[PDB]
Protein backbone atom coordinates (compact mmCIF):
# COMPACT_ATOMS: atom_id res chain seq x y z
CA UNK A 1 0.00 0.00 0.00
CA UNK A 2 1.40 3.42 -1.18
CA UNK A 3 3.22 6.11 1.18
CA UNK A 4 0.27 8.93 1.26
CA UNK A 5 1.35 12.31 0.02
CA UNK A 6 -0.41 15.74 0.00
CA UNK A 7 0.26 18.89 -1.87
CA UNK A 8 -0.97 22.17 -1.41
CA UNK A 9 -0.88 25.64 -3.09
CA UNK A 10 -1.70 28.91 -2.17
CA UNK A 11 -2.38 31.49 -5.16
CA UNK A 12 0.02 31.59 -8.68
CA UNK A 13 1.05 35.38 -8.33
CA UNK A 14 3.55 37.80 -8.51
CA UNK A 15 6.06 39.35 -6.03
CA UNK A 16 5.33 38.91 -2.27
CA UNK A 17 6.65 41.13 0.29
CA UNK A 18 8.43 39.59 3.15
CA UNK A 19 5.58 40.16 5.75
CA UNK A 20 3.40 38.65 3.79
CA UNK A 21 5.70 35.58 2.95
CA UNK A 22 5.88 34.34 6.47
CA UNK A 23 2.03 34.81 7.18
CA UNK A 24 1.23 32.75 4.07
CA UNK A 25 4.23 29.75 5.03
CA UNK A 26 2.34 29.36 8.53
CA UNK A 27 -0.85 29.07 6.67
CA UNK A 28 0.24 26.53 4.30
CA UNK A 29 2.28 24.39 6.59
CA UNK A 30 -1.04 24.07 8.88
CA UNK A 31 -2.86 23.35 5.58
CA UNK A 32 -0.42 20.91 4.81
CA UNK A 33 -0.88 19.72 8.61
CA UNK A 34 -4.26 19.20 8.46
CA UNK A 35 -3.91 17.06 5.10
CA UNK A 36 -1.59 15.01 6.01
CA UNK A 37 -2.73 14.17 9.67
CA UNK A 38 -5.82 13.10 7.46
CA UNK A 39 -4.23 10.61 5.46
CA UNK A 40 -1.59 9.30 8.51
CA UNK A 41 -4.81 8.01 10.12
CA UNK A 42 -6.01 6.19 6.95
CA UNK A 43 -8.54 9.00 5.56
CA UNK A 44 -9.24 9.49 2.31
CA UNK A 45 -7.36 11.52 -0.28
CA UNK A 46 -11.42 13.19 -0.59
CA UNK A 47 -11.16 13.85 2.90
CA UNK A 48 -7.42 15.47 3.18
CA UNK A 49 -7.60 17.58 -0.06
CA UNK A 50 -10.77 18.55 1.54
CA UNK A 51 -9.14 19.02 4.84
CA UNK A 52 -6.36 21.20 3.37
CA UNK A 53 -8.43 23.49 1.54
CA UNK A 54 -11.02 24.37 4.45
CA UNK A 55 -7.95 25.45 6.62
CA UNK A 56 -7.09 27.85 3.73
CA UNK A 57 -10.46 28.72 3.18
CA UNK A 58 -10.57 29.82 6.79
CA UNK A 59 -7.48 31.96 7.07
CA UNK A 60 -8.05 35.30 5.42
CA UNK A 61 -4.03 35.50 4.01
CA UNK A 62 -5.65 33.91 1.08
CA UNK A 63 -8.04 34.21 -1.55
CA UNK A 64 -10.53 31.88 -0.70
CA UNK A 65 -13.75 31.65 1.59
CA UNK A 66 -12.62 34.44 3.92
CA UNK A 67 -10.38 36.75 2.83
CA UNK A 68 -11.65 36.12 -0.93
CA UNK A 69 -10.94 38.88 -3.50
CA UNK A 70 -13.92 41.31 -3.78
CA UNK A 71 -16.12 41.81 -7.32
CA UNK A 72 -16.49 45.16 -8.96
CA UNK A 73 -19.26 45.52 -6.24
CA UNK A 74 -17.39 45.20 -3.28
CA UNK A 75 -18.83 41.29 -3.01
CA UNK A 76 -17.12 38.13 -2.09
CA UNK A 77 -18.66 35.10 -4.82
CA UNK A 78 -16.61 32.25 -4.37
CA UNK A 79 -15.94 29.14 -6.76
CA UNK A 80 -14.47 25.51 -5.73
CA UNK A 81 -14.08 22.17 -6.47
CA UNK A 82 -13.73 18.54 -5.56
CA UNK A 83 -12.89 15.70 -7.18
CA UNK A 84 -12.43 11.51 -6.52
CA UNK A 85 -10.21 9.99 -8.81
CA UNK A 86 -10.97 6.50 -8.21
CA UNK A 87 -14.80 6.65 -9.82
CA UNK A 88 -14.21 10.46 -11.46
CA UNK A 89 -16.78 11.37 -8.70
CA UNK A 90 -16.93 15.41 -8.50
CA UNK A 91 -18.86 18.58 -7.18
CA UNK A 92 -18.38 21.91 -8.02
CA UNK A 93 -19.72 25.27 -7.07
CA UNK A 94 -19.51 28.97 -8.49
CA UNK A 95 -20.61 32.35 -7.66
CA UNK A 96 -21.27 31.52 -4.26
CA UNK A 97 -22.12 34.29 -1.44
CA UNK A 98 -22.71 34.19 2.23
CA UNK A 99 -21.03 30.68 3.14
CA UNK A 100 -17.47 30.35 5.08
CA UNK A 101 -16.51 26.79 2.86
CA UNK A 102 -17.39 26.78 -0.72
CA UNK A 103 -15.23 23.35 -1.29
CA UNK A 104 -17.50 21.74 1.29
CA UNK A 105 -20.93 23.41 -0.51
CA UNK A 106 -18.80 21.68 -3.53
CA UNK A 107 -18.66 18.46 -1.77
CA UNK A 108 -22.11 17.90 -0.72
CA UNK A 109 -23.14 18.55 -4.59
CA UNK A 110 -20.68 15.53 -5.28
CA UNK A 111 -22.26 13.14 -2.48
CA UNK A 112 -25.76 14.87 -1.75
CA UNK A 113 -27.07 15.06 -5.43
CA UNK A 114 -27.27 13.48 -8.99
CA UNK A 115 -25.39 16.72 -10.35
CA UNK A 116 -21.50 17.73 -10.34
CA UNK A 117 -22.23 21.25 -10.78
CA UNK A 118 -24.32 23.84 -8.87
CA UNK A 119 -24.43 27.80 -9.36
CA UNK A 120 -25.05 31.10 -7.56
CA UNK A 121 -29.05 31.07 -6.36
CA UNK A 122 -29.54 27.44 -6.84
CA UNK A 123 -26.07 26.75 -4.64
CA UNK A 124 -27.62 28.90 -2.23
CA UNK A 125 -30.55 26.75 -1.94
CA UNK A 126 -29.07 24.02 -1.78
CA UNK A 127 -26.35 24.74 1.12
CA UNK A 128 -29.34 25.85 3.21
CA UNK A 129 -31.29 22.43 2.47
CA UNK A 130 -27.83 20.79 4.09
CA UNK A 131 -27.82 23.09 7.03
CA UNK A 132 -24.52 24.82 6.08
CA UNK A 133 -24.92 28.58 8.32
CA UNK A 134 -25.35 31.85 5.37
CA UNK A 135 -23.30 34.48 7.45
CA UNK A 136 -23.39 37.91 6.81
CA UNK A 137 -20.96 38.60 3.49
CA UNK A 138 -18.46 41.55 5.94
CA UNK A 139 -17.19 38.25 7.75
CA UNK A 140 -15.72 37.05 4.13
CA UNK A 141 -14.63 40.84 3.37
CA UNK A 142 -11.18 41.93 4.55
CA UNK A 143 -9.49 45.35 4.63
CA UNK A 144 -6.76 44.43 3.26
CA UNK A 145 -9.18 43.53 0.35
CA UNK A 146 -11.01 46.56 0.69
CA UNK A 147 -7.87 48.35 -0.05
CA UNK A 148 -7.02 46.56 -3.50
CA UNK A 149 -9.97 46.34 -4.94
CA UNK A 150 -10.53 50.47 -4.24
CA UNK A 151 -7.09 51.15 -5.74
CA UNK A 152 -7.40 48.40 -8.90
CA UNK A 153 -10.46 50.54 -9.87
CA UNK A 154 -8.31 53.54 -10.05
CA UNK A 155 -3.84 36.98 -9.58
CA UNK A 156 -2.90 35.70 -5.92
CA UNK A 157 -3.98 34.05 -3.18
CA UNK A 158 -5.64 31.01 -4.35
CA UNK A 159 -6.15 27.33 -3.18
CA UNK A 160 -5.61 24.03 -3.70
CA UNK A 161 -4.85 20.19 -2.89
CA UNK A 162 -3.80 17.38 -4.05
CA UNK A 163 -3.35 14.14 -2.49
CA UNK A 164 -2.33 10.07 -2.82
CA UNK A 165 -4.13 8.06 0.18
CA UNK A 166 -2.83 5.15 1.59
CA UNK A 167 -5.19 2.47 -0.64
CA UNK A 168 -4.35 3.88 -3.88
CA UNK A 169 -6.69 7.17 -4.29
CA UNK A 170 -6.05 10.43 -5.61
CA UNK A 171 -8.15 13.66 -5.50
CA UNK A 172 -7.87 17.28 -5.68
CA UNK A 173 -9.91 19.99 -4.48
CA UNK A 174 -9.26 23.63 -5.23
CA UNK A 175 -11.38 27.24 -4.25
CA UNK A 176 -11.16 30.95 -5.27
CA UNK A 177 -12.56 34.25 -4.58
CA UNK A 178 -11.91 34.69 -8.70
CA UNK A 179 -9.74 38.02 -9.66
CA UNK A 180 -9.83 41.36 -7.96
CA UNK A 181 -12.71 43.74 -9.32
CA UNK A 182 -14.10 40.77 -12.02
CA UNK A 183 -17.55 41.04 -13.42
CA UNK A 184 -20.59 40.22 -11.07
CA UNK A 185 -20.91 36.31 -11.77
CA UNK A 186 -17.52 35.80 -12.98
CA UNK A 187 -16.62 32.33 -13.20
CA UNK A 188 -12.92 30.87 -12.79
CA UNK A 189 -11.45 27.85 -13.85
CA UNK A 190 -11.28 26.98 -10.24
CA UNK A 191 -14.76 24.45 -10.97
CA UNK A 192 -14.36 23.70 -13.93
CA UNK A 193 -13.07 20.33 -14.31
CA UNK A 194 -10.31 19.77 -16.20
CA UNK A 195 -9.42 23.11 -15.83
CA UNK A 196 -9.13 24.24 -11.92
CA UNK A 197 -8.20 20.49 -11.42
CA UNK A 198 -8.42 16.55 -12.49
CA UNK A 199 -8.20 13.71 -10.55
CA UNK A 200 -8.38 9.93 -11.95
CA UNK A 201 -6.84 7.14 -10.23
CA UNK A 202 -5.60 5.63 -13.13
CA UNK A 203 -3.01 8.47 -14.07
CA UNK A 204 -2.72 11.03 -10.96
CA UNK A 205 -4.29 14.41 -9.36
CA UNK A 206 -3.90 18.08 -10.64
CA UNK A 207 -4.68 21.47 -9.07
CA UNK A 208 -4.27 24.43 -11.33
CA UNK A 209 -3.84 28.43 -10.37
CA UNK A 210 -3.25 31.48 -12.14
CA UNK A 211 -5.00 33.34 -15.29
CA UNK A 212 -8.50 31.43 -14.51
CA UNK A 213 -9.49 32.39 -18.87
CA UNK A 214 -6.14 30.88 -19.64
CA UNK A 215 -6.18 27.65 -17.37
CA UNK A 216 -10.10 27.29 -18.97
CA UNK A 217 -8.76 27.61 -22.56
CA UNK A 218 -6.00 25.06 -22.18
CA UNK A 219 -8.24 22.58 -19.91
CA UNK A 220 -4.78 23.08 -17.90
CA UNK A 221 -5.18 20.66 -15.60
CA UNK A 222 -6.86 17.26 -17.59
CA UNK A 223 -3.55 18.56 -20.44
CA UNK A 224 -1.14 18.19 -17.36
CA UNK A 225 -2.60 14.50 -16.92
CA UNK A 226 -2.11 13.85 -20.94
CA UNK A 227 1.20 14.77 -20.62
CA UNK A 228 1.56 12.21 -18.03
CA UNK A 229 0.19 9.38 -19.85
CA UNK A 230 2.15 9.63 -22.95
CA UNK A 231 4.84 8.71 -20.40
CA UNK A 232 6.46 12.28 -19.84
CA UNK A 233 7.55 12.28 -15.79
CA UNK A 234 5.37 14.96 -13.36
CA UNK A 235 7.64 18.05 -13.87
CA UNK A 236 7.86 17.53 -17.79
CA UNK A 237 4.17 17.52 -17.99
CA UNK A 238 4.03 19.98 -15.76
CA UNK A 239 6.78 22.26 -17.56
CA UNK A 240 4.90 20.88 -21.02
CA UNK A 241 1.55 21.52 -19.96
CA UNK A 242 2.33 25.36 -18.45
CA UNK A 243 4.62 25.93 -21.13
CA UNK A 244 1.53 25.08 -23.77
CA UNK A 245 -0.58 27.79 -21.87
CA UNK A 246 2.18 30.78 -21.87
CA UNK A 247 2.94 30.30 -26.06
CA UNK A 248 -1.14 29.44 -27.06
CA UNK A 249 -3.26 32.34 -24.47
CA UNK A 250 -0.15 34.07 -23.66
CA UNK A 251 -1.22 33.05 -20.22
CA UNK A 252 0.83 32.50 -16.78
CA UNK A 253 0.22 30.24 -13.66
CA UNK A 254 0.94 27.18 -11.61
CA UNK A 255 -0.22 23.76 -11.18
CA UNK A 256 0.73 20.65 -8.27
CA UNK A 257 0.44 17.29 -9.43
CA UNK A 258 0.39 14.39 -7.62
CA UNK A 259 0.87 10.80 -9.64
CA UNK A 260 -0.69 7.17 -9.33
CA UNK A 261 3.30 6.15 -8.12
CA UNK A 262 3.32 8.92 -5.95
CA UNK A 263 5.88 10.94 -7.81
CA UNK A 264 4.95 14.98 -7.04
CA UNK A 265 5.84 18.39 -8.24
CA UNK A 266 5.22 21.84 -8.14
CA UNK A 267 5.62 24.04 -11.17
CA UNK A 268 4.52 27.68 -11.87
CA UNK A 269 5.48 29.87 -14.91
CA UNK A 270 4.63 32.80 -12.81
CA UNK A 271 6.74 34.92 -10.13
CA UNK A 272 5.57 33.08 -7.17
CA UNK A 273 3.54 30.01 -6.06
CA UNK A 274 3.21 29.22 -2.02
CA UNK A 275 3.30 25.57 -2.11
CA UNK A 276 3.95 22.71 0.84
CA UNK A 277 4.24 19.06 0.31
CA UNK A 278 3.81 16.54 2.94
CA UNK A 279 5.85 12.89 2.24
CA UNK A 280 7.70 10.43 4.15
CA UNK A 281 6.93 12.50 7.64
CA UNK A 282 8.91 15.31 6.08
CA UNK A 283 7.60 18.68 5.20
CA UNK A 284 8.57 20.65 1.72
CA UNK A 285 7.51 24.11 1.54
CA UNK A 286 8.54 27.13 -1.15
CA UNK A 287 7.32 30.06 -2.62
CA UNK A 288 10.35 31.16 -4.86
CA UNK A 289 12.27 28.97 -7.36
CA UNK A 290 14.12 26.62 -5.60
CA UNK A 291 13.64 28.44 -1.91
CA UNK A 292 12.70 25.57 -1.28
CA UNK A 293 12.73 23.82 2.68
CA UNK A 294 12.76 20.48 3.99
CA UNK A 295 11.69 20.02 7.65
CA UNK A 296 10.60 17.10 10.11
CA UNK A 297 6.94 16.30 10.38
CA UNK A 298 6.78 15.93 14.27
CA UNK B 1 -8.12 27.37 -48.68
CA UNK B 2 -9.90 24.94 -47.35
CA UNK B 3 -13.99 24.05 -48.55
CA UNK B 4 -16.46 24.63 -45.56
CA UNK B 5 -18.54 22.46 -43.72
CA UNK B 6 -20.59 22.29 -40.64
CA UNK B 7 -22.41 19.79 -38.72
CA UNK B 8 -25.29 20.07 -36.15
CA UNK B 9 -26.45 18.04 -33.90
CA UNK B 10 -29.35 18.40 -32.07
CA UNK B 11 -29.28 15.97 -28.90
CA UNK B 12 -28.88 12.50 -27.86
CA UNK B 13 -32.10 10.71 -27.31
CA UNK B 14 -33.62 7.42 -26.29
CA UNK B 15 -36.31 6.38 -28.76
CA UNK B 16 -37.59 9.66 -31.16
CA UNK B 17 -41.79 9.64 -31.35
CA UNK B 18 -42.53 9.30 -35.09
CA UNK B 19 -44.16 12.40 -35.83
CA UNK B 20 -41.60 14.38 -33.70
CA UNK B 21 -39.04 12.77 -36.35
CA UNK B 22 -40.45 15.00 -38.96
CA UNK B 23 -40.06 18.45 -37.50
CA UNK B 24 -36.64 17.67 -35.98
CA UNK B 25 -35.63 16.31 -39.71
CA UNK B 26 -36.97 19.99 -40.69
CA UNK B 27 -35.13 21.68 -37.87
CA UNK B 28 -31.84 19.85 -38.25
CA UNK B 29 -31.98 20.83 -41.98
CA UNK B 30 -32.82 24.73 -41.22
CA UNK B 31 -29.82 24.81 -38.94
CA UNK B 32 -27.63 23.65 -41.51
CA UNK B 33 -28.50 25.22 -43.96
CA UNK B 34 -28.12 28.49 -41.89
CA UNK B 35 -24.78 27.50 -40.88
CA UNK B 36 -23.58 26.57 -44.10
CA UNK B 37 -25.41 30.04 -45.97
CA UNK B 38 -23.20 31.66 -43.49
CA UNK B 39 -19.66 29.57 -44.53
CA UNK B 40 -20.65 30.07 -48.43
CA UNK B 41 -20.98 34.32 -48.03
CA UNK B 42 -17.29 33.45 -46.91
CA UNK B 43 -18.18 33.81 -43.33
CA UNK B 44 -16.18 32.44 -40.38
CA UNK B 45 -16.58 29.32 -38.32
CA UNK B 46 -17.55 31.37 -35.03
CA UNK B 47 -20.30 33.03 -37.06
CA UNK B 48 -21.58 29.74 -38.82
CA UNK B 49 -22.06 27.82 -35.68
CA UNK B 50 -23.51 30.61 -34.03
CA UNK B 51 -26.68 31.30 -36.25
CA UNK B 52 -26.90 27.33 -36.63
CA UNK B 53 -27.48 27.02 -32.97
CA UNK B 54 -29.86 30.64 -33.01
CA UNK B 55 -31.84 28.54 -35.37
CA UNK B 56 -32.42 25.41 -33.16
CA UNK B 57 -32.67 27.72 -29.61
CA UNK B 58 -35.77 29.80 -31.62
CA UNK B 59 -37.26 26.31 -32.75
CA UNK B 60 -39.65 24.84 -30.15
CA UNK B 61 -38.74 21.83 -30.91
CA UNK B 62 -35.03 21.36 -29.25
CA UNK B 63 -33.80 21.67 -25.69
CA UNK B 64 -32.62 25.44 -26.30
CA UNK B 65 -34.07 28.55 -25.80
CA UNK B 66 -37.49 28.56 -26.67
CA UNK B 67 -38.43 24.68 -25.96
CA UNK B 68 -35.90 24.28 -23.46
CA UNK B 69 -36.60 21.49 -20.72
CA UNK B 70 -37.56 22.72 -17.29
CA UNK B 71 -36.18 22.41 -14.15
CA UNK B 72 -37.81 21.49 -10.66
CA UNK B 73 -39.83 24.94 -10.17
CA UNK B 74 -40.84 24.59 -13.54
CA UNK B 75 -38.97 27.69 -15.12
CA UNK B 76 -35.96 27.73 -17.85
CA UNK B 77 -32.52 27.80 -17.20
CA UNK B 78 -30.51 27.99 -20.20
CA UNK B 79 -26.37 27.17 -20.82
CA UNK B 80 -24.45 27.75 -23.60
CA UNK B 81 -20.60 28.15 -24.86
CA UNK B 82 -19.09 28.67 -28.08
CA UNK B 83 -14.71 28.88 -28.63
CA UNK B 84 -12.74 30.24 -31.60
CA UNK B 85 -10.10 27.48 -32.96
CA UNK B 86 -8.04 30.39 -33.88
CA UNK B 87 -6.90 32.01 -30.39
CA UNK B 88 -8.80 29.28 -28.36
CA UNK B 89 -11.20 32.69 -27.60
CA UNK B 90 -14.58 31.74 -25.84
CA UNK B 91 -17.73 32.96 -24.36
CA UNK B 92 -19.83 30.53 -21.93
CA UNK B 93 -23.11 31.44 -19.94
CA UNK B 94 -24.80 29.04 -17.25
CA UNK B 95 -27.92 29.42 -15.49
CA UNK B 96 -29.27 32.52 -17.71
CA UNK B 97 -33.13 33.48 -17.68
CA UNK B 98 -35.52 35.03 -19.55
CA UNK B 99 -33.67 35.01 -23.10
CA UNK B 100 -34.24 34.08 -26.43
CA UNK B 101 -30.81 33.14 -27.43
CA UNK B 102 -28.45 32.12 -24.71
CA UNK B 103 -25.76 31.07 -27.40
CA UNK B 104 -25.54 35.12 -28.70
CA UNK B 105 -24.82 36.26 -25.19
CA UNK B 106 -21.79 33.53 -24.99
CA UNK B 107 -20.22 34.93 -28.34
CA UNK B 108 -20.89 38.41 -26.33
CA UNK B 109 -19.20 37.27 -23.19
CA UNK B 110 -16.10 36.27 -25.77
CA UNK B 111 -16.47 39.20 -27.56
CA UNK B 112 -17.05 42.16 -25.31
CA UNK B 113 -15.47 40.94 -21.59
CA UNK B 114 -12.25 39.75 -20.32
CA UNK B 115 -13.77 37.14 -19.12
CA UNK B 116 -14.83 33.43 -20.87
CA UNK B 117 -17.63 32.35 -18.66
CA UNK B 118 -20.80 34.35 -16.67
CA UNK B 119 -23.54 33.18 -14.35
CA UNK B 120 -27.21 33.08 -13.15
CA UNK B 121 -27.97 36.93 -12.26
CA UNK B 122 -24.60 38.20 -13.12
CA UNK B 123 -24.94 36.78 -16.87
CA UNK B 124 -28.54 38.47 -16.56
CA UNK B 125 -27.06 41.48 -15.55
CA UNK B 126 -24.44 41.37 -18.33
CA UNK B 127 -27.45 40.57 -20.97
CA UNK B 128 -29.28 43.75 -20.03
CA UNK B 129 -26.20 46.01 -20.34
CA UNK B 130 -25.80 44.63 -23.71
CA UNK B 131 -29.27 45.50 -24.81
CA UNK B 132 -30.58 41.84 -24.84
CA UNK B 133 -34.16 42.11 -24.58
CA UNK B 134 -36.06 40.22 -21.58
CA UNK B 135 -38.67 38.08 -22.60
CA UNK B 136 -41.75 36.56 -20.29
CA UNK B 137 -40.63 33.44 -19.13
CA UNK B 138 -43.35 31.66 -19.84
CA UNK B 139 -42.51 32.38 -23.64
CA UNK B 140 -40.16 29.44 -22.95
CA UNK B 141 -41.83 27.38 -22.15
CA UNK B 142 -44.01 24.86 -24.26
CA UNK B 143 -46.87 22.56 -23.70
CA UNK B 144 -45.33 19.27 -23.66
CA UNK B 145 -42.35 20.60 -21.72
CA UNK B 146 -44.84 21.02 -18.87
CA UNK B 147 -46.01 18.01 -19.26
CA UNK B 148 -42.70 16.40 -19.59
CA UNK B 149 -42.12 17.51 -15.84
CA UNK B 150 -45.37 16.60 -14.83
CA UNK B 151 -44.17 12.50 -16.06
CA UNK B 152 -40.84 13.10 -13.91
CA UNK B 153 -42.70 14.89 -10.85
CA UNK B 154 -45.27 11.95 -9.95
CA UNK B 155 -29.58 20.40 -26.65
CA UNK B 156 -28.03 21.62 -29.55
CA UNK B 157 -24.89 22.08 -30.97
CA UNK B 158 -22.95 22.83 -34.26
CA UNK B 159 -19.23 22.59 -35.31
CA UNK B 160 -17.42 24.52 -38.25
CA UNK B 161 -14.54 24.84 -40.74
CA UNK B 162 -14.69 28.10 -42.52
CA UNK B 163 -12.70 29.24 -45.79
CA UNK B 164 -9.47 29.94 -44.36
CA UNK B 165 -9.14 26.69 -41.80
CA UNK B 166 -10.57 28.07 -38.82
CA UNK B 167 -12.69 26.30 -36.70
CA UNK B 168 -15.25 26.26 -34.09
CA UNK B 169 -18.32 24.83 -31.64
CA UNK B 170 -21.51 26.32 -30.02
CA UNK B 171 -23.41 24.56 -27.69
CA UNK B 172 -26.84 25.38 -26.21
CA UNK B 173 -29.22 23.76 -23.78
CA UNK B 174 -32.42 23.89 -21.40
CA UNK B 175 -30.23 20.70 -19.41
CA UNK B 176 -32.59 18.15 -17.94
CA UNK B 177 -35.82 17.52 -17.06
CA UNK B 178 -36.79 18.46 -13.22
CA UNK B 179 -32.90 19.62 -12.60
CA UNK B 180 -31.76 21.39 -9.49
CA UNK B 181 -32.51 24.92 -9.13
CA UNK B 182 -28.67 26.27 -10.46
CA UNK B 183 -27.82 22.80 -11.80
CA UNK B 184 -25.12 23.34 -14.46
CA UNK B 185 -24.34 20.65 -17.01
CA UNK B 186 -21.42 20.11 -19.47
CA UNK B 187 -22.82 21.96 -22.26
CA UNK B 188 -21.14 26.24 -20.79
CA UNK B 189 -17.96 24.17 -19.78
CA UNK B 190 -15.07 24.21 -22.23
CA UNK B 191 -13.22 21.08 -23.15
CA UNK B 192 -16.91 19.48 -21.65
CA UNK B 193 -19.33 20.20 -24.17
CA UNK B 194 -17.30 20.91 -26.53
CA UNK B 195 -13.97 22.39 -27.97
CA UNK B 196 -11.96 23.97 -30.86
CA UNK B 197 -8.24 24.36 -31.69
CA UNK B 198 -7.23 25.19 -35.50
CA UNK B 199 -4.08 22.81 -34.57
CA UNK B 200 -6.88 19.35 -34.41
CA UNK B 201 -10.40 20.59 -34.50
CA UNK B 202 -13.65 20.88 -32.97
CA UNK B 203 -16.43 18.87 -31.17
CA UNK B 204 -20.34 19.66 -29.79
CA UNK B 205 -21.43 16.71 -27.24
CA UNK B 206 -24.51 15.79 -26.13
CA UNK B 207 -25.68 13.35 -23.93
CA UNK B 208 -25.93 12.80 -19.58
CA UNK B 209 -24.01 15.88 -18.89
CA UNK B 210 -22.16 14.97 -15.37
CA UNK B 211 -21.05 12.04 -17.52
CA UNK B 212 -19.36 14.56 -20.35
CA UNK B 213 -18.05 16.57 -17.64
CA UNK B 214 -16.24 14.08 -15.79
CA UNK B 215 -14.49 12.34 -18.63
CA UNK B 216 -13.94 16.11 -20.44
CA UNK B 217 -15.70 14.47 -23.71
CA UNK B 218 -14.97 16.64 -26.17
CA UNK B 219 -11.42 17.40 -25.53
CA UNK B 220 -10.74 13.48 -24.80
CA UNK B 221 -11.69 13.16 -28.79
CA UNK B 222 -9.33 15.84 -29.58
CA UNK B 223 -6.25 13.88 -27.84
CA UNK B 224 -7.09 11.12 -29.56
CA UNK B 225 -7.06 13.06 -33.05
CA UNK B 226 -3.94 14.41 -32.04
CA UNK B 227 -2.52 10.95 -31.64
CA UNK B 228 -2.87 9.89 -35.24
CA UNK B 229 -6.45 8.38 -34.98
CA UNK B 230 -9.28 9.31 -37.86
CA UNK B 231 -12.44 11.07 -36.22
CA UNK B 232 -14.43 8.27 -36.70
CA UNK B 233 -12.07 6.26 -34.12
CA UNK B 234 -11.46 9.03 -32.40
CA UNK B 235 -15.06 9.35 -31.22
CA UNK B 236 -15.73 5.67 -31.25
CA UNK B 237 -13.09 5.61 -28.21
CA UNK B 238 -13.79 8.53 -26.30
CA UNK B 239 -17.74 7.65 -26.09
CA UNK B 240 -16.37 4.12 -25.61
CA UNK B 241 -14.42 5.85 -22.31
CA UNK B 242 -16.98 7.12 -21.25
CA UNK B 243 -19.39 4.49 -21.27
CA UNK B 244 -16.93 1.90 -19.66
CA UNK B 245 -15.38 4.45 -17.32
CA UNK B 246 -18.86 6.59 -15.66
CA UNK B 247 -21.20 4.50 -17.16
CA UNK B 248 -22.57 7.63 -19.49
CA UNK B 249 -24.11 7.83 -22.98
CA UNK B 250 -23.85 10.57 -25.53
CA UNK B 251 -23.16 11.72 -28.81
CA UNK B 252 -20.82 14.06 -30.53
CA UNK B 253 -19.80 16.26 -33.97
CA UNK B 254 -16.53 16.64 -35.14
CA UNK B 255 -14.45 18.10 -37.42
CA UNK B 256 -11.17 18.08 -38.01
CA UNK B 257 -8.83 20.63 -39.65
CA UNK B 258 -8.67 18.63 -42.88
CA UNK B 259 -12.21 18.83 -42.90
CA UNK B 260 -13.34 15.16 -42.15
CA UNK B 261 -16.40 15.25 -40.14
CA UNK B 262 -18.46 12.50 -38.28
CA UNK B 263 -21.44 12.59 -36.03
CA UNK B 264 -21.19 9.39 -33.63
CA UNK B 265 -23.18 8.32 -30.79
CA UNK B 266 -24.15 5.92 -28.00
CA UNK B 267 -27.79 7.07 -27.38
CA UNK B 268 -30.31 4.83 -29.20
CA UNK B 269 -30.58 8.06 -31.14
CA UNK B 270 -29.00 11.85 -32.09
CA UNK B 271 -30.45 14.08 -34.75
CA UNK B 272 -27.81 15.91 -37.46
CA UNK B 273 -27.23 17.27 -40.36
CA UNK B 274 -23.70 18.25 -41.91
CA UNK B 275 -23.02 20.33 -45.20
CA UNK B 276 -20.37 20.30 -47.42
CA UNK B 277 -19.67 20.80 -51.09
CA UNK B 278 -23.15 21.11 -51.84
CA UNK B 279 -24.83 18.33 -50.37
CA UNK B 280 -26.23 18.05 -46.94
CA UNK B 281 -26.35 14.66 -44.84
CA UNK B 282 -28.64 13.95 -41.92
CA UNK B 283 -29.68 11.09 -39.68
CA UNK B 284 -31.29 10.36 -36.43
CA UNK B 285 -30.87 6.48 -36.41
CA UNK B 286 -27.27 4.81 -36.94
CA UNK B 287 -26.87 3.24 -39.92
CA UNK B 288 -29.71 5.48 -41.89
CA UNK B 289 -28.24 8.27 -44.01
CA UNK B 290 -30.38 10.74 -46.43
CA UNK B 291 -28.14 12.89 -48.28
CA UNK B 292 -30.25 15.71 -50.52
CA UNK B 293 -28.35 17.94 -52.77
CA UNK B 294 -28.30 21.99 -51.33
CA UNK B 295 -28.64 24.94 -53.23
N1 LIG C 1 -7.57 30.64 -11.22
C1 LIG C 1 -8.29 31.67 -10.41
C2 LIG C 1 -7.34 32.82 -10.03
C3 LIG C 1 -5.98 32.33 -9.53
O1 LIG C 1 -5.76 31.11 -9.41
O2 LIG C 1 -5.12 33.20 -9.26
C4 LIG C 1 -9.50 32.24 -11.14
O3 LIG C 1 -9.40 32.69 -12.28
O4 LIG C 1 -10.60 32.28 -10.61
N1 LIG D 1 -25.71 17.54 -22.00
C1 LIG D 1 -27.00 18.18 -21.59
C2 LIG D 1 -28.18 17.24 -21.84
C3 LIG D 1 -28.34 16.85 -23.30
O1 LIG D 1 -27.33 16.75 -24.03
O2 LIG D 1 -29.50 16.65 -23.71
C4 LIG D 1 -26.97 18.52 -20.11
O3 LIG D 1 -26.95 17.61 -19.28
O4 LIG D 1 -26.98 19.69 -19.71
NA1 LIG E 1 -9.11 32.46 3.10
NA1 LIG F 1 -35.45 25.78 -29.11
Amino acid sequence: HMNPIVVVHGGGAGPISKDRKERVHQGMVRAATVGYGILREGGSAVDAVEGAVVALEDDPEFNAGCGSVLNTNGEVEMDASIMDGKDLSAGAVSAVQCIANPIKLARLVMEKTPHCFLTDQGAAQFAAAMGVPEIPGEKLVTERNKKRLEKEKHNLGTVGAVALDCKGNVAYATSTGGIVNKMVGRVGDSPCLGAGGYADNDIGAVSTTGHGESILKVNLARLTLFHIEQGKTVEEAADLSLGYMKSRVKGLGGLIVVSKTGDWVAKWTSTSMPWAAAKDGKLHFGIDPDDTTITDLP
